[PDB]
């Protein structure tokens, strides 16, 4: 009974320090994100300003063409709606443990049934003060649960609109963009070839595709 | 009579207590999963998601009617 108590409240302990550090990382990522989304929504602003006063002018190709070469790319966000969710769900698990070890004498006195032979004064109170600790280590960790759920959807939204910028930035670019020399030319394609870089589900598809000419061979 | 209606009295009480904290815990996991599903729309992770709600979600059948309790309490 007490090595079981005191095997919970280490697995709580090392859970509640896990979800501290998760969540000082998800806010040094919102942090991150949300500087993002300001550099994002000032670059927007200040592209919009330059097409709307330079319109028809030479520079203005290559301003934008700097703007979506320092734009940030978004796909190195991941989702954080599974976050999110295994957050939400660890939050409402606390809170369960935590409603049904809210009355410390009644866990206490369940727990020794069927254990009397083992059972005696101090027994009994190392049990109540292990039990007032893993409350106190499950309130702290629904805590920081909370915290890391609101920096996590906080991040998430901050990503969403920074997405969406950078989509709507990116189709102004191009529509803005669609709207001597030989050694220059040589230098180009020099550039060019040294940046040059390269980047179950198939096997099905490529079999109804082999059965469909398989079947026009046939027919 | 006195001390049989206070006591019964505490009971309603805690009763009501633990009846409210589960309101506000079906309430806050009503708007969460509205935000979920409006937000991750057509996702796995969606139908985990309910799943689990689902599971927490308390079951009011253990919930007695307070109707016939109420109108005694009244006589």
């Amino acid at each position: 009974l007490v090595k079981q108590e005191l095997e919970i409240n280490q697995q709580l302990s090392q859970r509640l320090i896990t979800a501290t550090e998760n969540g000082n990382q998800l806010m040094q990522q919102n942090i991150k994100v949300k500087n993002w989304l300001e550099r994002a929504l000032q670059s927007e602003r200040n592209i919009k300003e330059q097409i709307a006063v330079l319109k028809g002018s030479l520079l203005l190709s290559r301003i934008l063409y700097q703007q979506q070469q320092t734009l940030p790319s978004a796909d190195e966000l991941e989702n954080m709606t599974n976050r999110i969710a295994d957050l939400r769900l660890e939050q409402f698990e606390v809170n369960q443990q935590r409603d049904a070890l809210f009355q410390s004498d009644a866990f206490v006195n369940k727990l020794e049934e069927g254990h009397t032979n083992e059972v005696n004064s101090e027994v009994h109170d190392a049990l109540l003060q292990v039990v007032d600790m893993r409350r106190e280590l499950l309130d702290q960790l629904n805590k920081q649960l909370g915290n890391q759920l609101m920096m996590a959807i906080n991040l998430q939204i901050n990503q969403q609109q920074l997405m969406s910028v950078s989509k709507n930035l990116k189709s102004i670019l191009t529509q803005q963009i669609f709207w001597d020399w030989i050694k220059a030319f040589p230098q180009s394609l020099k550039d060019e070839f040294k940046s040059m870089k390269i980047t179950f589900i198939a096997f099905l598809a490529g079999l109804p595709l082999l059965l469909i000419a398989g079947l026009i061979h046939w027919r």
